């Protein structure tokens, strides 16, 4: 019940006490392990509201206090009259930062405390979020020197008044179903494109075209806006000793921003929550360009290199990952954009589950996730045990807004 | 209840129902996944279930299930279990038996080979002579000169837990570690502590990166007696580049056959205490942990300085880049002296299909994520994209403590 993990490199061993917080479930029981499956009323309200404040005010040492005492009677008055609450701009905040705290996913934690919030809970129209959504890009790009942020849209009502951004990124590239039966851009982005397509939008039809925004207010209809391409800050794949790099006409973004999670504080919904931190390279080099359904580049790039595609025990795939991997982080760090390569990011997170071990008895972690997608081994999280359970406040999926929305 | 996995890459969604026959249990609960935890005398009381549960399984395997040879058998194990207290496998029961532990075992990715195992019985051993002969058999049947084939030697099962069969030895065939004075260790840091055992038992050692062990052996719970293995029976191959001429001067080999020894294998609630078992490598398994684990032989500095690669910052990749030449030499060097090797790419892929087969004939597959996904290159194999489902099932095999942790010395 106080439970060890143990790195198998370094002989470290913590103890876990945090994981008896934990609230919700995992999708695993005593007779099965579900750890590698992706996605496993007033009455309610109130519980969910006193077990959060109650963390607030001893986070601000002030557990117990009669500040604490009147903020749960008022809170709780505002919920049996209204049967929903709002929270004090510091119970956003802290609220914000602890559900990134509280990311088993995210090897990127080691940050957690820096989270710029940005409140758009007075936003009321599609042009409003799409205003302060250029603002969060702006502010976050910082010109390559990148900076986390979130903004906060206003929290679920009942549910057919809610705020959805349903682009899954803020800058994410198009991608197109041909004649040929193949696909140009992002396959992943197929069938966004297609409902951006269908609502009006004139696409260039390339292999990297920055889509536009679709956002919903107040469950309307949502709205078209094109992102001002001066704020979209994009880095040419160029590699630091194969001239012919270039040629293959890649680039990115560098400002990842994920824009269809759900954010839960002390039972309230904001379904409209998009953030933004920086890229760890692999999420490029590795996932973006080499996986088999996304832009699957390794042919192409084997081939330039002349290596021996004849048997898979060359090696060829391993070599040519590595190769595009160093040109991702070459031209990131020659253009003075923010990224952070495999080793350093997982060698951060170990510090940053040290810290977490020490301070606060424990960090939820999964290792399925935590693990980058190359290398594994030579990376510190792959000899360190974790423990994965959920708390909150947390980030949460939810379905694609168009399966749910009335028209 | 039915449980679906389904694969990111392909769309392919799978149905399990054959959790639904899981026992034990997995360290997880509703609250927690213990899904990355590396290590997360029975009396009559609870062998008897145990025995008709796997009895029930193997005459449904031969189509033999109710029938008249089916109840017999039950009742002659029964008479048997509160007469002795314990039950002996027929031959084809224990050949079954040991099949499907490795089947079961949701850790391996070479399972699509679970069918061709070669089993050989040694329940008749009774010394640790009698044992280093046995072993040998399984060595140099299993090596083949090369063209290596899966075995498993089974020794005597468990009866008070004071005579237990054991191998003290991790591996059949393993290099010594020598922590050196200055703080250093010589030759493989794994097996510091066995080594020490062995020159404590009486081992000259030779000290240098790459001697071979002597095997320590346990019979019937007597103290473990030293043998070494004939030299001759040792496969072993010299590691160079295709490219690199200056890699074999860096004066790396590995031994091929590589063969579990500390295990316990279960079936029917028998326990086999020493079972090793051998098949053959995954280039991985030399390339990126022997050789390249901080803690093993740790040769990436080395191989990036005589690449010549930018070792200033770690964005460099050069880590990234040695990794990938040693496992190229490692495969080159293998396929040359023709010793069966397979690359992580190519027993992946068979897992992938392994594991769709399970699902079709078997109704599931439990498999290890974190374990299964080999340890470079995750996302461009494709297990990386499976969803897993792990439980486990019996025949199994387990953990047991190292045997000098436990062992009640006579002198
Ligand atoms: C500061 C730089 C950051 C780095 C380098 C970083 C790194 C990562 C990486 C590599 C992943 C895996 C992504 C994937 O494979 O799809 C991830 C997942 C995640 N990150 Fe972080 N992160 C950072 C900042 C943040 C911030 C500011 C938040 C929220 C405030 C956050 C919340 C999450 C969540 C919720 C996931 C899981 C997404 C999912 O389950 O689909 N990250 N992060
Ligand atoms: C045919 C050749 C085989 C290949 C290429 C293969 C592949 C592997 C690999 C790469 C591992 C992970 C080892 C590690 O990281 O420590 C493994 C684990 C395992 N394999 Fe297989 N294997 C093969 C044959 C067998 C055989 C014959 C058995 C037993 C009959 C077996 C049972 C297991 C077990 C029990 C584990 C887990 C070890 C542990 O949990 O510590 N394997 N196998
Ligand atoms: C919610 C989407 N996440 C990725 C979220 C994400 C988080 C982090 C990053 N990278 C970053 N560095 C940051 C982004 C924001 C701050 S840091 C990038 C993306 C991927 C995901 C998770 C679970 C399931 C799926 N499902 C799918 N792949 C599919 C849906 C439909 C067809 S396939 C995708
Ligand atoms: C029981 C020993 N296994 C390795 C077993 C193994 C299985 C398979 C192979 N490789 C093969 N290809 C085959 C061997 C036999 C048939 S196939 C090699 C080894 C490793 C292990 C498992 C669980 C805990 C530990 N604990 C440990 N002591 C440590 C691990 C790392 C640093 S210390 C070790
Ligand atoms: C099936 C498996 O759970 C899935 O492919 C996971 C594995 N690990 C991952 N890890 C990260 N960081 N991101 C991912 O999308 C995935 N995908
Ligand atoms: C902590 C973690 O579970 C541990 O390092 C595991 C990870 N995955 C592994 N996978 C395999 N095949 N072999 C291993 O030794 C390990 N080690
Ligand atoms: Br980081
Ligand atoms: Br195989
Ligand atoms: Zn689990």
């Amino acid at each position: 019940r106080f439970l060890k993990v143990k790195n198998w490199e370094t002989d470290v061993v913590l103890t876990d006490t945090l994981h008896l917080k934990s609230t919700l479930e995992t999708g695993c029981t005593e007779h099965i392990c579900m750890g590698s499956i992706m996605l496993p009323t007033k009455d309610q309200l109130f519980p969910l509201a006193k077990e959060f404040l109650d963390q607030y005010y001893s986070s601000i040492k002030r557990f117990g206090s009669k500040a604490h005492m009147d903020r749960l009677e008022e809170v709780n008055k505002e919920i049996e009259s209204t049967s929903t609450y709002q929270l004090k701009d510091t119970e956003l905040i802290y609220g914000a930062k602890h559900a990134w705290r509280n990311a088993s996913r995210c090897v990127g934690r080691i940050q957690w405390s820096k989270l710029q919030v940005f409140d758009a809970r007075d936003c009321t129209t599609a042009h409003g979020m799409f205003n302060y959504i250029c603002n969060h890009v702006k502010y976050a790009t910082n010109k390559g020197n990148l900076r986390s942020a979130i903004t906060i849209f206003p929290q679920r009502t009942d549910g057919k008044h809610d705020f959805r951004v349903w682009n899954s990124q803020l800058i994410r590239y198009a991608g197109y179903k041909q004649p040929d039966g193949s696909t140009l851009g992002d396959p992943a982005n197929v069938q966004f494109t297609e409902i951006c397509i269908q609502q009006g939008w004139k696409a260039p039809r390339g292999r990297f075209d920055v889509l536009p925004l679709l956002l919903q207010a107040n469950g309307n209809d949502p709205e078209l806006f094109q992102i001002p391409p001066e704020l979209v800050l994009e880095v040419p794949i160029r590699h630091p000793k194969f001239d012919w790099f270039k040629d293959l006409g890649l680039k990115w973004y560098g400002l990842p921003a994920v824009s269809n999670m759900l954010l839960e504080i002390g039972g309230l919904e904001f379904s409209a929550c998009p953030f933004s931190g920086w890229y760890m390279g692999t999420e490029i080099g590795v996932r973006d360009y080499c996986d088999n359904s996304r832009y699957n580049i390794l042919e192409e790039v084997a081939k330039k290199m002349d290596l021996d595609m004849r048997k898979t025990s060359s090696l060829w795939k391993d070599q040519a990952l590595v190769e595009i991997n160093i040109a991702v982080l070459y031209s990131f760090q020659s253009d003075k954009v923010t990224i952070v390569d495999h080793h350093s990011a997982t060698e951060s997170f170990i510090k940053h589950m040290e810290n977490e071990y020490r301070c606060r008895g424990g960090c939820p972690a999964d290792w399925v996730w935590i693990v980058p997608p190359m290398s594994g081994s030579i990376t510190p999280v792959f000899h360190q045990e974790m423990l994965n359970y959920r708390l909150t406040p947390s980030f949460e999926y939810q379905p694609d807004p168009w399966n749910t929305h009335v028209w």
